[PDB]
């Protein structure tokens, strides 16, 4: 019944906005500098990030540690989103653990693209705009940190996506079912289908001339498995070149290799 997978997307759009504090929707008015109530101040060299808390160690690790704080963030939130897909926390809590471990890494490239353009991306809640070229320019081992994330974000701003659609997204996405080490598969899959269900009939409804959205959107799920493996290849790297610096914990279990 279509009626029930309408109910589906209400509920987890009702439940996003209750758990992203910086939406799509509103990251857009604040790029678009014309919705002139809070412009961000934007960084993108050394002195403005000296402004920067001006308003808002080395830079590139200091920098490399507030985006470490920020993800930390972020999983805080995911984690909140995700209890309220129906059906994920009666799973085995193992399986759990499992979908959050796997999954809280595409979700935040998913939504970071939210707070992407070509140029830069927003920071501090949107009070803040760091450019891609000032995030390119760091030292070595993090000035490609960032620019992986900046491809896919303006391949996948293409979809036009709005909150609405994102909300079951990325619940289709927690909710995989291939991921490594999962002990029940087939409830974790029926879940999944429904969202899969709830996903299509979002698309045709909100983007009716968009043509196979669902399709491609489903296609977009190998460019974040992508930026996941580079991602971790990053850190590796950084753990030994770097063995004064500390990573968060909650962030260092995600990342079993
Ligand atoms: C330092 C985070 C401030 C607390 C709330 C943050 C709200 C979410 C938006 C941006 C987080 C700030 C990011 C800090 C610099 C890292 C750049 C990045 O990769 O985003």
């Amino acid at each position: 019944e279509s009626a029930d997978l309408r109910a589906l997307a209400k509920h987890l759009y009702d439940s996003y906005i209750k758990s992203f504090p910086l939406t799509k929707a509103k990251a857009r008015a604040i790029l678009t500098g014309k919705t002139t109530d809070k412009s961000p101040f934007v960084i993108y060299d050394m002195n403005s990030l000296m402004m920067g808390e001006d308003k808002i160690k080395e830079v590139a690790i200091r920098i490399f540690q507030g985006c470490q704080f920020r993800s930390v963030e972020a999983v805080q939130e995911i984690t909140e989103y995700a209890k309220s897909i129906p059906g994920f926390v009666n799973l085995d809590l193992n399986d759990q653990v499992t979908l959050l471990k796997y999954g809280v890494h595409e979700i935040i490239y998913t939504m970071l693209a939210s707070l992407m353009n070509k140029d830069g991306v927003l920071i501090s809640e949107g009070q803040g705009f760091m450019t891609r070229e000032f995030l390119k320019s760091l030292r070595k081992p993090f000035g490609d940190f960032m620019e992986p994330k900046f491809e896919f974000a303006v391949k996948f701003n293409a979809l036009e996506l709005d909150d609405s659609d994102l909300a079951i997204f990325i619940a289709v996405i927690i909710l995989s079912g291939d991921r490594p080490g999962l002990l029940n598969v087939k409830p974790i899959e029926d879940i999944q289908d429904n969202l899969l269900q709830a996903l299509e009939l979002q698309l045709k409804l909100n983007h009716p001339e968009s043509s196979q959205l669902f399709a491609k959107l489903l296609q977009k799920m190998t460019d974040l498995r992508q930026i996941v493996t580079e991602h971790v290849q990053l850190l590796q790297v950084i753990k030994k070149t770097e063995t004064d610096m500390s990573l968060h914990p909650l962030l260092q279990e995600i990342y079993k290799d």
